[PDB]
């Protein structure tokens, strides 16, 4: 039995992009996940338009509405909310997604790189989370039996 | 005559944040549609009146975190409007979450950006949860009895 | 003394609808439990004040649709009661949706049927979302501070 | 992997009944759907009583409560909300179901007959929808990867 | 000046329950933050004014059950605070459900325990749904305009 | 196709413990249920601590928070809410869980021992329920096609 996820992860910095690649490698190796039918944002850009190459779309409200809608739709139609979370580079966008996931009754799992696990995270991030784990535990996490636990680290 | 209460969503972690905080609070004091005395201000409602900047021993205390987290949620759900003091270059993951929770509890979500920054690009998901976004100089006068959807007059990254 | 605000759910697409609209609005003006000045009337809150009956160029405009749709939702969620002016022979898919959304946001859903039609069969799902349904002549006097569940005195098809 | 649906469709008119038969034929041929475990209203009439043959049940409040409850239960316990939507014969009942589906966090898909696709639909119908498609696209729609898109047609 | 309305969650099935009921109602009469006249009291809002203790013929009536059940839900969702008069040795499955429903509709959930019993262990899930729990002698004076999360000063079994 | 459940059942009395064992035997024999990936509270005690043997944990707020959270998490991440319901020993805890299940859009099924089916149940328990059945019908209940029905018994 496999569960699908929403791949909540930033792609703006070096530490973010590192964590992204690690978490995606982890999922490819996790037998409880259906990655092919999961919602990965970067593979679901509206009408395939790459906003790096056409920044004129940052002032287009239809572009924004669809992208925003598609990402929410990604969360609500999948089983688990995954949040790749960097403590020194905390993301207001991911913050919002975690709130939305809560409201749609999803398990919220945060994944922190092991080099950073233990470091202080925002109180509300701590709170929305059902659990938070090290990146090394993601390859083996049992998504069929997901459970509540506390972060073993600081919170501000 | 009719007054609404708010939840004062705002960071206090940087200089620009602290500045925005002071400005927005002065704004509300002067707004005749707001009951500020019965509004929820987080910093006045941390568990046992203690903040972890001033008492770092509480960084690892799970009782303090549980109650503070719960009280902040309780603040959002029992007040009429969700207010988010928002700095575009210093966006807060905490406030991000609060905006989502406010959405789920059916509150008007209003962002307030300092005038010096209004127009600057904001995160897509912040744009989206928002019902409306205004300059800090509009906050003294905003009519909270007739709150409306509008699009931000600025970019989104 | 205590007053509630409403969302004025009503079609404007037919003659009977437009008649019902005018009657219900006069009713609310005279109801002492309602604050009509701070209530949400859709027709006064379309995006950019423009309606697509009067400006058909907006039929294919997605910005206009997004904002109007959002503002109507915002109208429901930030007011106390969901009011649905309901014609049984001219039932509105738009109002149908609004009734569902109001349910999800925990509002009292009140239907008002013109007296000439009260008793006529209404759609099952409209019956079901409703907390209560009344004749137009009851609307001037309805006590919105003590709203109650009751069954429609009529059929359902 | 198969998803289940709620078959939201009127049966009161000729155009409605045509659309019904087409959409059901479409689903029978769609490999991403489990139709056997989907909720089809007309196959789930309370205590098998046919209201055509016994209209005395239209004044029975217990009959109405159960039917109304069963239909909502149909929406909440299935994966996708399907709405067969005729633009010239818009249904207040379907309208309500779409709102309920939104509130229960389901993908809302509308299906319009191709002869009608493009014609004006109500604004709120447009809004609740995650996507709207032509009847001919239903046989092949991928329900494992459902996405946000705008109707390519008018709205009042 | 600002007043909130409540839903009077309380059993009436035992002597201790009936005692607690009378005490809590006297408390609210004297609380200046409450509008009791516009609050929802279940016992005054059963379908057709009839209670099944006094008319056991209604034990098997599904119309009576549907409307009463609906009206009780409607009571919770259209009032500001969820109040639960709670006896630890006589815990009520009905009130248990109401507390959950109140949570889902985003209401402050306040439990009131008789002073003679405050401190006694309460069910885990009751503890958890609750925002706060107080002694009956605190109820006359509780400020419902500034309701806060707090932990019960007692055990949980 | 199998659905998972949350095993809502008391363990404090003789009648409760009897009903528990019967309902669990029933599920083991039901082909529509995945019991291995269901949430059974007693197998999910926080950090394996047995509160019978260490009652000092009844005054620990972290223990309570995690247990309470894990049980809610159990309800929200499974498909069906099962409530083993004894009419003479009605549980305020189960009451709350049923409300939560409703709010998360789950089918709520109550199971009453046959020796008790028919006996009066609380109005609000009746109301939250989508259906209520005899313990003997649980071995064969079709959880892929769950439907609305009324309790055939009294309510106070």
């Amino acid at each position: 039995p496999k569960k699908t996820i929403y791949f909540g992860a930033g792609w703006f910095t070096d530490r973010q992009n590192k964590a992204y690649k690690e978490a995606m490698e982890a999922l490819k190796e996790n037998p409880t996940i259906d990655l092919e039918n999961s919602y990965v944002p970067l593979d679901n850009q509206y009408k395939g338009i790459r906003v790096d190459e056409h920044p004129e779309y940052l002032h287009d409200k239809v572009w924004a509405t669809a992208t925003y809608n598609n990402d929410l739709n990604g969360i609500k139609t999948n089983d688990i909310m995954l949040g790749v979370y960097i403590p020194d580079e905390e993301d207001v966008g991911l913050g919002m997604e975690l709130g939305y996931a809560l409201s749609q009754g999803k398990y919220v799992l945060l994944v922190i790189p092991d080099e950073d696990y233990g470091k202080p995270i925002n109180l509300m991030s701590w709170g929305v989370s059902d659990n938070v784990i090290k990146m090394s535990q993601l390859k083996d996490f049992n998504f069929n039996k997901p459970r509540f636990d506390f972060y073993e680290g600081a919170v501000y």
